[PDB]
Parts: structure tokens; sequence; C-alpha cells
């Protein structure tokens, strides 16, 4: 049998009764347990994903989880999860910081039942917004409009897998898309687009390249896990397109080379709609945004004035014990690790 190279992500279509399923549920979990970071409901989390998800996103969660193998992508666009009303999100704050988690308490209990499913554990870290709790509003800022982060929008969000720079990383991603009216393609691209291992990626292996924390340095291996399935972390934008990278000449020429190959196996067909959620193993796939005047489009040569692009982020860690000396002492979902196994000094 021949392989059959993933070149896009899973697409699966929610009916209206899994998104009613998933409405009432998130209802009734926000009146037995107020909200998505309660520690009782953290500890029960994989009984109520499993007790309460429409029983066809357990089974495509499930199978995710436990599938690395030459078929699977790395990403599944879960198309029309929520119905978002547009008019009771009402308009988009300046920043991530003026967001209305009163309002957005229901999705964060629906995006951790998702993880949940996996089964995998969100958890928080102290290099992104020193926490920020488990689930983060994406919103693009007009003060750092022209910078390379999630508040970003003017320049191209280069495809990258979470905290390339974190022994650590996420194991999972969820990016729930409350408005894209701006109709910003989704970027993904997959190590296993790559198909079979060759020369270019084999050079990956080698533990000889730079992973830059954004706010000398140590080096770790671009690929790593089965030498003929990697699992891959990588930043386009922090590794190769720096100045101050501090790649060895070597190391930078092997970037390259596999920047050159993978950027003809990216995916940007995917234009998310309101309601969208597109679910990422970070291992395999990275993600990426193409460039966007925030709060408009351009149809018929027109400029279309609207609402500001908002998405929700949450990451899971499929281990709790492997990350335990990294973790808060009282917090075991809080990940204090700074650089490639180097923690956070707080005075
Ligand atoms: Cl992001
Ligand atoms: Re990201």
């Amino acid at each position: 049998l021949t392989l059959e190279i993933p070149t896009s992500p899973l697409i699966i279509k929610i009916t209206q009764q899994e998104r009613n399923i998933l409405s009432n549920v998130g209802n009734l979990l926000v009146k037995a347990f107020g909200n998505y970071e309660n520690p009782d409901y953290i500890a029960s989390l994989h009984l109520h994903a499993f007790q309460l998800l429409p029983e066809r996103i357990t089974r495509i969660l499930s199978q995710f989880g436990s599938d690395f193998s030459a078929e699977q992508y790395g990403a599944i666009v879960f198309q029309g999860l929520i119905e978002v009303d547009q008019d009771d999100l009402g308009p988009t704050p300046p920043n991530w910081q003026g967001a209305d988690y009163g309002k957005l308490n229901k999705y964060g209990f629906i995006c951790s039942l998702l993880h949940g499913a996996v089964p995998s554990k969100p958890v928080q870290y102290y290099a992104q917004r020193k926490g920020g709790g488990l689930l983060h509003a994406v919103i693009p800022d007009e003060k750092m409009a022209a910078t390379q982060t999630g508040s970003g929008s003017k320049t191209d969000l280069f495809v990258h897998t979470e905290d390339a720079f974190l022994s650590n990383q996420a194991d999972f991603l969820s990016f729930l898309y409350l408005r894209n009216e701006e109709r910003v393609p989704s970027t993904l691209y997959s190590i296993r687009s790559h198909g079979k291992m060759n020369p270019v990626m084999k050079k990956l292996f080698e533990p000889i390249y730079q992973c830059p924390k954004d706010a000398s340095g140590p080096t770790a291996s671009v690929l790593y896990g089965n030498r003929e399935l990697p699992f891959i972390r990588f930043d386009a934008a922090e590794q190769i397109f720096n100045e101050n990278a501090g790649q060895t000449s070597e190391a930078l020429g092997n970037l390259m080379d596999f920047w050159d190959e993978a950027k003809t196996l990216i995916n940007s067909d995917y234009i998310p709609n309101s309601g969208d959620l597109i679910f990422v193993n970070n291992h395999l796939c990275a993600h990426g945004r193409s460039a966007f005047i925030a709060g408009q489009r351009i149809e018929n040569g027109e400029i279309i004035k609207c609402e500001r692009r908002q998405m929700l982020r949450m990451m899971s860690k499929t281990s709790l014990i492997h990350i335990r000396s990294v973790t808060r002492t009282d917090d075991p979902y809080f990940i204090m690790e700074e650089h490639l196994g180097k923690i956070f000094d707080l005075d």
C-alpha cells in the first residue's frame, strides 16, 4: 500500500443537534462549577469530557490523541462548533486585557472538554501573559499591529509550533474563532506533509538549533520523537528570519533548506467563520496567520469596515507528571519554565 501524504486538515461539519448539546452542557457546567478554572471541575475533567460531549466529537478527539501515523495531518477543523451571537458579544475590546471572561465562561468549558477528551489537561504558562488563565482571548491591539504576536495584524504571522523555546511546550491547542470578519485565512503546516524521511529533515534531529525565547543560549533539535515519523518544534520568524537568533552557519543553512521545502506545503485554504474551532497537535502541526488590517475587508475594490478579529486559545498537556519539575508547587497546571529547561527566577 502506497502512503497517502496529508496535505490538509480533517474537516468536521458540526450538526445543529451537536451544537445544541454543547450549548446546554456549557450552561449546565457554568451552573454546576461557576467557571472552567474550578479545581473540582479540572480534577474530574475527563469524566465530564466523555460524559458530556456529543459522542462523535469524543470518538474523533480520542482517535486523534494517540494518532502520530504517516496519514495524520495533526489538525482538525470543527466547522460551526458553536453559534456566536455577534450582538451579545458586542464590540471587540482594544486588547486582550479587556475581554469579558464572564461572557466567555461557557466557551472555556466547551474548549476544556475538547482537550479533556484527547485526553489532555489544560495548562497555563508564565511565559504567556504571566499565565493569564486557561483561556486566552487573542485580539488585534492597534499598539501591537506590526508585532509577531497574537496581538498583531498588519504583518504575516509565520508558521510556528506554540512555544518552540520551551521543553514543555503545549501538546494540544484549540483556536476558537468568535469573529473573523476580515476573512483572514488560517495557515497550517504539518511535518507529515513532507512524507517519507529525507536528507533535509534528517539534519533537524541534531540538537544544534537556537530556539529563541521572545521577552550563550541552549540549543535543541527541530525534529524529535520517532526517527521515521517525527515531532517538530519550529518557529520560522524566531529561528530563521531574526538577525539576533544567533544560529551557527551550519544550523542556519539546515533551517533554510528545511524552510524552502516546508513553505511549499503550507496550507492557507481555510478561512475560519464565526463558531469554527481548529484543534491542533502542537508536535505535528505549526500554525500561522496572514497579514490583515484589523476591522476591515476588501470586496469589489471597496473597503468594508467590520468588527475586529476575536479568537480564543487554550493549551493542554497530556501528562502532569512529566512537567512536575517546572510547575508551581500549589498548582501542577501552571508551568513556570522560561527557556529550554530553565525556570523563571522571580526575586
Ligand atoms: Cl497564536
Ligand atoms: Re501561535
